[PDB]
């Protein structure tokens, strides 16, 4: 059991502050409320969090979600707080392992010079910009497409 009630079990999630540090900082009222909040999965990508953050009973393994060019938070709209509470707020998205497939071999593009010439990169921002985020960078080397939303 977590102080602040949060529950996270999930191979290969993690937070930042960890799970440990959080409960620390947590009040005799079972309330946790942190500043520069990130929970990733090691090899998929991240999500943070400026400012203050409120964890309180927050189940993340049902609330986050970040798998292969995607991330979910809070799967169904039933279920999740107004704009501005939660982590139904602004935030950066991190998705790792991102790359384009050759139409041929089927094999992942990962060389540079061939993400370059078809601008990649340039289909990704215009992804971000169809979908309301702000596009922030695509790096090559780890596939990893970032960029910002308002909210979830």
């Amino acid at each position: 059991m977590h102080p602040a009630g949060i529950i996270l079990t999930k191979v290969g999630y993690y937070t930042i502050p960890s799970m440990d540090d959080l409960a620390k900082i947590t009040n005799e009222k079972g309330e946790c409320i942190v500043s520069d909040f990130t929970i990733g999965r090691k090899g998929y990508g991240s999500i943070y969090f400026e400012g203050d953050v409120n964890l309180t009973n927050l189940n993340l393994d049902d609330i986050v979600h970040i798998r292969r060019k995607e991330v979910v938070v809070y799967l169904d709209d039933n279920q999740k707080p107004p704009v501005g509470e939660g982590l139904n707020r602004k935030a950066e998205v991190t998705l790792d392992g991102v790359w384009p497939t050759d139409k041929t071999s089927r094999c992942l593009i990962k060389s540079p010079d061939r993400l370059a010439d078809i601008n990649y990169e340039g289909r990704l921002e215009a992804v971000s910009r169809k979908q309301g985020a702000q596009f922030k960078e695509y790096r090559p080397e780890t596939g990893s497409w970032v960029f910002k939303v308002s909210h979830f």
